[PDB]
Order: structure tokens, then C-alpha cells, then sequence
């Protein structure tokens, strides 16, 4: 399923992963109140 319309979306969500993943690298990660 190729979508063109929201391509460059899909790599800024590859950014957003990355940061995410990166962030909550941690075994205990960040929901003790993560100010959400």
C-alpha cells in the first residue's frame, strides 16, 4: 500500500520514533509523571 501523500510525514515520524525510543531508552523509562 505506496501513499504518496503523506511521504514526508512518514519520515518525520522516523525522527519522532527515534527521539521517543532514544528518550525512553531506560529499563524504568519516564511515566512517573511525565508532565503529559
Amino acid at each position: 500500500t505506496w501513499s504518496g501523500t503523506k511521504k514526508r510525514a512518514q519520515r518525520i515520524l522516523i525522527f519522532l520514533l527515534e527521539f521517543l525510543l532514544d528518550f525512553c531508552t531506560g529499563e524504568d523509562s519516564v511515566d512517573g509523571k511525565k508532565r503529559q
